[PDB]
């Protein structure tokens, strides 16, 4: 007997860690779990091709923001039974519960696996050298910009690179997601989409969304993000932070784990950044404090030939033992609320900051059209980063680009 599972790179050795996670299950049931690791860049294509073709695994990892879209194609097995066996609605943060289904759908189609949310890594040595108190820098938009100005004026040089650090690293290539931009949209009192009388519309071109997006993109145009960074993607910016080229960088809790792993094993423990590593929440914007809260769920294709066994594996991977173990392996947080209280998560001072930041966590709505909405948004946001790189992003040009984005998004949303 065989189960196939598709996962994304959640840990330093994704396949080996997942095999070690499921070895007790394999023994107890007399079964082999075969795993295939999909890059996040190609996962959507691979998963939607399995969905329409009927050729795929028994289980796939799904990003929380994708559950609605894949569920709407009618290809996922109901898993309300698994969720009831895991403790039902009360066993999960409501934000997590809402990712188990397409908004407004009758049955659940995904089991929560892990949660993640975004905060700022910072170089503790660089902020001390600049005279920046992270408590002031990360409290407010004004404190954020004031600390980036101090980091820009700093005479600090990395002790390995013998070079200055960039104040902020953020990618300017066409993003794959709005994860980096969302907290600035939200902090200004904006939204990506808004429901009015049942129907979803873009709000990327609202005055509030434009204020937040402009604030964020203009940090790079004011010189706090180097030119080189706007020609880089997330993976390259992450490597730059790890190699000691950036003072401040937004990411998920996984990087805490990677900071404790040797380079040999796909970590960065030997690097100065790992030994001078701090974490602070996103600053409060004028309409409050938000950060992106996501993670990944597991779903069972309705064409699987091993549904009963597959659901046993969903109950295993969703349950307390596997939930704590996999969070430990990945640096992610458990999707199961009770597992947050495990003392292993409360003892890393950096992870404790992620946990506290979850009070301001915000999710995308679970829409059928989400894949197309985010794809359309990031294509237009890619062009606004192109203007930034030329010093030509004006409020007017950003409004023009978000009006186009909003037309495209409203036209896609009318197709559901
Ligand atoms: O949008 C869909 C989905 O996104 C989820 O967020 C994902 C990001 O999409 C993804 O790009 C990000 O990828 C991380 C990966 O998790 C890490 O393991 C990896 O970390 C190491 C890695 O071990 C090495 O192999 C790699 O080469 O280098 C890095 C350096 O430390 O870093 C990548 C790149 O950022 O992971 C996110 C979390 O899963 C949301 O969570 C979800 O809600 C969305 O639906
Ligand atoms: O940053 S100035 O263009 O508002
Ligand atoms: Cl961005
Ligand atoms: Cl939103």
């Amino acid at each position: 007997k065989t189960l196939e599972v598709w996962i994304m790179p959640n840990s330093p050795q994704p396949a080996e860690d997942f095999k070690a996670l499921v070895a007790p299950f394999e023994k107890a049931h007399g079964v082999e779990v075969k795993v295939t690791v999909l890059d996040w860049g190609v996962a959507w294509t691979k998963i939607t091709t399995a969905a329409t073709s009927g050729v795929g695994p028994d289980l796939t990892q799904l990003g929380t923001t994708w559950v609605g879209a894949i569920s709407a194609m009618g290809v996922l097995e109901p898993v309300d039974d698994v969720l009831e066996a895991l403790g039902g609605e009360k066993a999960y943060l409501p934000a997590v519960w809402r990712t188990t289904r397409l908004e407004g759908a009758r049955q659940a189609t995904a089991v929560p696996w892990f949660s993640e949310l975004r905060a700022f890594y910072y170089r503790t040595d660089a902020l001390k050298a600049a005279g920046v108190n992270p408590a002031e820098m990360f409290a407010s938009w004004q404190g954020f910009e004031a600390g980036l100005a101090r980091l820009k004026a700093s005479s600090f040089r990395d002790p390995e690179t013998k070079a200055p650090l960039a104040p902020l690293c953020t990618p300017g290539r066409t993003p794959r997601t709005l994860h980096n931009a969302a907290p600035w949209i939200w902090g200004a009192g904006g939204e990506i989409v808004r429901q009015a009388g049942g129907r979803w519309q873009s709000a990327l071109n609202s005055p509030e969304s434009l204020e937040g997006l402009y604030f964020f993109l203009s940090l790079a145009q004011k010189g706090y993000v180097p030119a080189e960074s706007l020609e880089k993607n997330t993976a390259q910016i992450e490597a730059d932070f790890q190699a000691g080229k950036c003072a401040v960088f937004a990411s998920g809790p996984w990087m805490i784990q990677r900071a404790q792993v040797p380079e040999a094993k796909g970590g960065f423990a030997e690097r100065t950044a790992a030994k001078n590593l701090g974490v602070a929440p996103y600053p409060a914007g004028p309409k409050g404090r938000y950060t992106f809260f996501g993670g990944s769920n597991l779903a069972l294709f309705n064409f699987s030939k091993n549904k009963p066994l597959a659901k046993e594996l969903l109950k295993y991977l969703g349950g307390p033992e596997a939930q704590v173990r996999y969070a430990q392996m990945t640096g992610m947080l458990p999707a199961l609320r009770s597992a947050w209280s495990d003392p292993s998560f409360q003892q890393n001072p950096l992870l404790r900051t992620f946990i506290q930041a979850a009070q301001f966590g915000r999710t995308y709505p679970s829409l059928a059209g989400w894949g197309g909405v985010e794809n359309l948004a990031v294509q237009h946001l890619g062009m606004a980063w192109d203007l930034v790189a030329q010093g030509r992003l004006t409020r007017e040009a950003l409004k023009d680009l978000m009006d186009k984005a909003s037309a495209a998004i409203n036209q896609a949303l009318r197709h559901h």
